[PDB]
């Protein structure tokens, strides 16, 4: 009997749950072992810091931005990573969202709608979650793409987050105007808020919006981080986190996964990884609206 310890990005919750469920069956039939899981979801930065700062043991680490593995875990905790999936940022909402009809009919004016006094939006804490820092990157890239001071109007005037040129800085302790913004530790924490209508719009991954049946509008490929051909435009922007003190450049979204060198159940963890990368894993992710790399 083995229990694999898995720390992973909040956006990986739905597909990972299914991959784990299928792997347990696979392991019993082909490995003669009973595999259980101690699965913990959190923003990817937090997932990594559980190991690097809290001294916790783990077998598998799955992150929404592969960058975090070589940046924070190599070579001290592991010596490899596997790039395996992608995504894009969208703006999600529901029938209870203010100006929902206008957002759907004029998606190219999303930033004007979010700037209206009565509209509230949300994103996750950039210090703990890639979706959060990517949301800020998207808004800053909007400045460049549209030629307007959108970041100033939506973020700087409503929070203590700021930007020096193309460099965004997330203070370790972020404060926000509750009349306009709600922030949470990870993006999936925002789902209940937008579904209840308490917040009108949230910046979140397309895969997660679809997994939860949320309506959404797509953003320009120049700013949504899901188009690999737009790497140079994305690269104009970067962010520095107060949690790690390190900088991450805006780039196409690529998920990464690794198994710790000292994983308590190394061999079974590697088997889990190969199952995830197999046609079975691919099938599961596609069924759940997320494409493999």
């Amino acid at each position: 009997e083995v229990t694999l310890i898995v720390f992973h990005a909040g956006s990986l919750s739905v597909p990972f749950q299914e991959v784990e469920k299928e792997f347990s069956e696979y392991a019993e039939r082909n490995l003669g072992i009973k595999v259980s899981f101690q699965d913990e979801a959190s923003g990817s930065v937090m997932a990594v810091r559980k190991v690097t700062d809290l001294g916790r043991k783990a077998d598998v680490i799955g992150v929404a931005d592969y960058t975090l593995i070589p940046q924070l875990l190599i070579p001290n905790y592991t010596d490899f990573y596997v790039l395996f999936a992608t995504n894009e940022i969208v703006i999600a909402f529901t029938d209870k969202s203010r100006y929902v009809e206008e957002m759907k009919s004029n998606p190219d004016k999303w930033y004007e709608i979010l700037a209206r006094e009565d509209v509230r939006f949300g994103f996750s804490d950039p210090n703990q979650d890639p979706c959060g820092y990517r949301s800020l990157m998207v808004i800053k890239l909007a400045d460049l793409y549209y030629g307007k001071e959108i970041f100033k109007e939506l973020i700087e005037e409503n929070t203590n987050i700021y930007s020096n040129g193309t460099q965004i800085y997330a203070p370790k302790e972020i404060t926000v105007n509750p009349g306009k913004i709600v922030i949470r530790p990870k993006e999936t924490d925002l789902l209940g808020l937008v579904e209840s209508g308490s917040i009108d719009y949230i910046f979140i991954y397309k895969s997660v919006a679809k997994q939860h049946n949320l309506s959404y509008i797509t953003l320009p490929s120049e700013i949504n981080l899901g188009d690999f051909s737009k790497e140079k435009f994305y690269g104009q922007i970067s962010i520095t986190l107060g949690s790690t003190g390190k900088t991450i450049k805006a780039k196409p979204i690529v998920y990464g996964v690794t198994v710790l060198k000292d994983a308590p159940n190394r061999e079974v963890a590697i088997e889990f990884l190969r199952y995830l990368l197999s046609e079975n894993g691919k099938r599961i992710f596609e069924k759940n609206h997320q494409d493999f790399l």
